[PDB]
């Protein structure tokens, strides 16, 4: 099964899912970086403006709902959400599964007022599930209908017209229509996390970063490519970028010529061009242009680790293989 994804300014990718009977629709990001499913709740106080601006799941309107009520808190690198558990049927591109998800009742304006999506569908392993709730993909796998125990991601580049698909996630396989060449796989460091070993990161013609090795989380729920503060500071000094409150900028006229940045994964260099990582909104030398690379200190056990988000996936179609605990990359088409 495949789900069409909408691309919002190259930083948000989301698709639709149905919850309840009748189906209540929600826009959600498919996140390999988390393992729980949650959408805003009708029980969310309207004092939380984010709740006034998003679709709210209402249990009293679903005849398939199953109460539970266990409280859970979800902590992402850029924001938190709190609520309780509930069960109901979820529709995901033609597949129906009874799933336990969180109904959020606490949704901070910052950053959720800036969220185009309503909730999140974690594609991570149960080992990372909060409240030890069974992840949606596991439940789907339990049906034994998927041709393969894998799922793929395609994140297109932004488009100023309602015609190109923002992205596409395939449940049970990969779509040849959106990648060329062959997949190159890299084994996971350990099942339970979509994290692989990275041999080195190079900026220009010199592997000046991650020598001796480092970690890489392949996170479909992250807008950018992130590294530890130390690493980024160093990488950014190389590009000649200035650090601001939340991002790094470079003079727009300089963007087009910034050097290539490469990531050594499983014996194969994945190269990004300046076009691939800077939001070239202008050419003026009087305007600042943001880079799709940020600094993010992920705490243990997962971190310290780099994170390969949408910036990296836009260029490399990505397949997540559960049966073989490996990740595959192929040039996106
Ligand atoms: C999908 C959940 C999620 N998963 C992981 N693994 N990491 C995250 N940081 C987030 C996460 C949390 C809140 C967010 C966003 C991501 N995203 C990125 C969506 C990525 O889609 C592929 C936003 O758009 C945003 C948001 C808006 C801002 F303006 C500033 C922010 F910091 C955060 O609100
Ligand atoms: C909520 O779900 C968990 C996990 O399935 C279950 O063990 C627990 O009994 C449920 N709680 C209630 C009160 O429904």
């Amino acid at each position: 099964s495949s789900v069409i994804l909408t691309n919002y300014m190259d930083t948000q990718y989301y698709g639709e899912i149905g919850i309840g009977t009748p189906p209540q629709t929600f826009k959600v990001v498919f996140d390999t970086g988390s393992s729980n499913v949650w959408v805003p709740s009708s029980k969310c106080s309207r004092l939380y403006t984010a709740c006034v601006y998003h679709k709210l799941f209402d249990a009293s309107d679903s005849s398939s709902y199953k109460h539970n009520g266990t409280e859970l808190t979800l902590r992402y690198s850029t924001g938190t959400v709190s609520g309780f558990l509930s069960q109901d049927i979820i529709t995901v591109g033609g597949i129906t599964v009874t799933q336990m998800f969180g109904e959020v009742t606490e949704m901070p304006a910052l950053p959720f007022m800036l969220a185009e999506f309503d909730g999140v569908v974690g594609m991570g392993f149960i080992e990372q599930a909060i409240g030890r709730v069974t992840p949606i993909f596991d439940n789907i796998i339990s049906q034994g209908v998927l041709k393969e125990d894998v799922f793929s991601f395609y994140y297109n580049r932004d488009s100023e017209n309602s015609q190109s698909l923002g992205g596409q996630i395939v449940l049970g396989g990969s779509d040849p229509q959106h990648y060329e060449g062959n997949f190159h796989y890299i084994n996971l460091i350990k099942t339970g996390v979509w994290q692989i070993q990275m041999k080195g990161v190079s900026v220009g013609s010199s592997t000046l970063l991650c020598e001796d090795g480092c970690l890489a989380l392949v996170d479909t729920g992250a807008s950018y490519i992130s590294g530890s503060t130390s690493s980024i500071e160093k990488l950014m000094e190389a590009l000649g970028a200035k650090k601001r409150l939340f991002d790094y900028v470079v003079k727009c006229n300089e963007g087009p010529t910034l050097p290539d940045i490469s990531f050594h994964l499983g014996g194969k260099e994945y190269t990004l061009t300046s076009a691939d990582y800077v939001f070239q909104e202008s050419y003026s030398s009087k305007k600042l242009c943001t880079l799709a690379i940020h600094a993010m200190d992920i705490p243990p056990p997962t971190g310290p680790t780099w994170a390969l988000g949408a910036t990296f996936i836009r260029k490399f179609y990505t397949e997540f293989d559960r049966r073989n605990n490996r990740i595959g990359f192929a040039l996106a088409r």
